[PDB]
């Protein structure tokens, strides 16, 4: 059981962000996942609730009028519950792009390492219980995710889902959802990743 991925996930990559509301008396916390430069991911469901006036992410206040460019995910016309945030200029997050994405699709019942920062940090675990085109949520349906046997609570929304196939160790997913012991995380995937951030003007080198 070698966790030096996780733990380099862990280290650089899921950070604590708490939505601060005028509607109750403390901050909802969550996980976020810094991707590369100023951009981070982060569940849709949590980005479009109305009641957050400001959210803190390293260190850092940022309110809610701020003009901050966004990409939401979708899936054959279906929105997923995935949306990458560009923040304004500041300190550079690491690049955690080598982190995410398989090329080939996790083995049934291979093993999901769930990597949190939502109450301290901490691991969960679970199998992995294979691919949904779509949930259907108290919130709605949402598109293109995965699902793994494990019970999860509020505010593990967010954690990076670390599966693997071929060999190789990576983020494909970030958690959403959990219903009866069974959690469902969204799908990331290289490409996806890849095209929001130029969309965003997240400035890359390409590799030739
Ligand atoms: C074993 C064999 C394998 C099997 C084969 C598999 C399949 C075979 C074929 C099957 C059938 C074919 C069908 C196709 C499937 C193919 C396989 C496949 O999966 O393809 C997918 C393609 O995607 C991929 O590439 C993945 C990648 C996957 C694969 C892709 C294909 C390959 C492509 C290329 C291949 C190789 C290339 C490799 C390259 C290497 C790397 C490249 C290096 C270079 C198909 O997925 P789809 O096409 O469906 O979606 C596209 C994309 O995924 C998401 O769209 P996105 O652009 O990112 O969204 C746009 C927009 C962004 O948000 C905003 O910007 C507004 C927000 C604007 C606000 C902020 C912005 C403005 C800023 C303000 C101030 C800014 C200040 C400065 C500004 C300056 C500039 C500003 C910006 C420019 O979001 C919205 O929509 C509005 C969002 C709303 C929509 C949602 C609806 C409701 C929302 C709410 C949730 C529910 C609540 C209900 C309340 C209503």
């Amino acid at each position: 059981v070698d966790m030096g991925f996780e733990a380099a996930v862990a280290k650089k990559v899921v950070v604590p962000i708490t939505f601060m509301v005028p509607n109750r008396p403390s901050g909802l916390t969550q996980s976020a996942l810094l991707v590369t430069g100023r951009t981070f991911l982060i569940n849709e469901h949590t980005w479009s609730n109305p009641s957050w006036t400001s959210f803190t992410i390293r260190g850092e206040v940022h309110t809610r009028d701020e003009p901050f460019q966004t990409v939401h995910f979708t899936h054959h016309g279906i929105p997923t519950d995935l949306m990458m945030v560009r923040l304004g200029p500041g300190n550079s997050f690491p690049n955690n792009l080598d982190k995410f994405g398989l090329d080939q699709m996790p083995a049934r019942n291979s093993r999901v390492v769930g990597v949190s920062s939502s109450y301290g940090n901490f691991f969960f675990s679970g199998n992995f219980l294979g691919f949904v085109d779509s949930i259907t949520s108290e919130q709605g349906t949402y598109a293109r995710l995965f699902r793994y046997r494990v019970t999860t609570y509020k505010g593990w929304c967010g954690s990076a889902l670390v599966c693997e196939a071929g060999g190789v160790r990576r983020i494909i997913g970030l958690h959403s959802a959990g219903a009866a012991g069974i959690g469902a995380g969204t799908y990331i995937s290289k490409l996806g990743l890849i095209k929001a951030l130029k969309h965003l003007g997240e400035p890359l080198a390409t590799m030739q």
